[PDB]
């Protein structure tokens, strides 16, 4: 599949530099701010389920659910909420700088902590604290799956995914880590992170653990 290339508006550039370079603890905030957003998309596919019950059969489990890929040096953060189309990933995941970009920026500056980046609706952002590269792959009811890829430069990519495991519906965020954040591929220290910032989620969050049969 061919890729469509597309510039990042300048700001959200600005931001991704601010958060790869300026910002130095709390890194683990990334995963709070993940798990938030997928709580967000398995709203919107359950409020639309009251109305439209339909829309559950593509995928019939409401869920998060977090993958440790340690061989790959991923970390793969999924739920089955609403997904995004083709259309939706080019607005909203760089193209147009949302309202709250300039504002965070400022306050980061200012001193905030980067821990309020969710309160200025920037903080899928803040997973470039621990990865250099994110694929985000959704599948819409309304649409075909998609890949979107950045790798923290200037550009991003949209391609038709004809090469990574079908979703009923939802969206992965597949982060490659940093080569000093792969203790974000342990068992203990998700938990750590899940017990301690996710505390309140409506939905049931599942980890994938790799073990070797003795
Ligand atoms: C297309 O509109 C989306 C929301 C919109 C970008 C505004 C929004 C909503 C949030 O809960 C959090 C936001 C931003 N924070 C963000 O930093 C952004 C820009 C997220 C992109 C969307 C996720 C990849 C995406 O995460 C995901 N897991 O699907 C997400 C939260 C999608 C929403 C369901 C969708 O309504």
């Amino acid at each position: 599949m061919a890729s469509e290339t597309f510039e990042f508006q300048a700001e959200i550039t600005q931001l991704m530099s601010l958060i790869i370079n300026t910002v130095y603890s709390n890194k683990e905030i990334f995963l709070r701010e993940l798990i938030s957003n997928a709580s967000d998309a398995l709203d919107k596919i359950r409020y639309k389920s009251l109305s439209d019950p339909k829309q559950l059969e593509t995928e019939p489990d409401l869920f998060i659910r977090i993958t440790p890929k340690p061989e790959q040096k991923v970390l793969e953060i999924r739920d089955s909420g609403i997904g995004m189309t083709k259309a939706e990933l080019i607005n909203n995941l760089g193209t147009i700088a949302k309202s709250g970009t300039k504002a965070f920026m400022e306050a980061l500056s200012a001193g905030a902590d980067v821990s309020m980046i969710g309160q200025f609706g920037v903080g899928f952002y803040s997973l470039f604290l621990v990865a250099d590269r994110v694929q985000v792959i959704s599948k819409s009811n309304d649409d075909e799956q998609y890949i979107w890829e950045s790798n923290a430069g200037g550009s991003f990519t949209v391609t038709l995914d004809e090469v990574n495991e079908r979703i009923g519906r939802g969206t992965i965020l597949r982060l490659f880590l940093k080569d000093d954040q792969l203790e974000y591929l342990e068992e203990k220290r998700i938990k750590e992170v899940i017990k301690r910032h996710s505390e309140f989620v409506a939905y049931p969050i599942q980890l994938v653990v790799t073990k070797e049969v003795e």
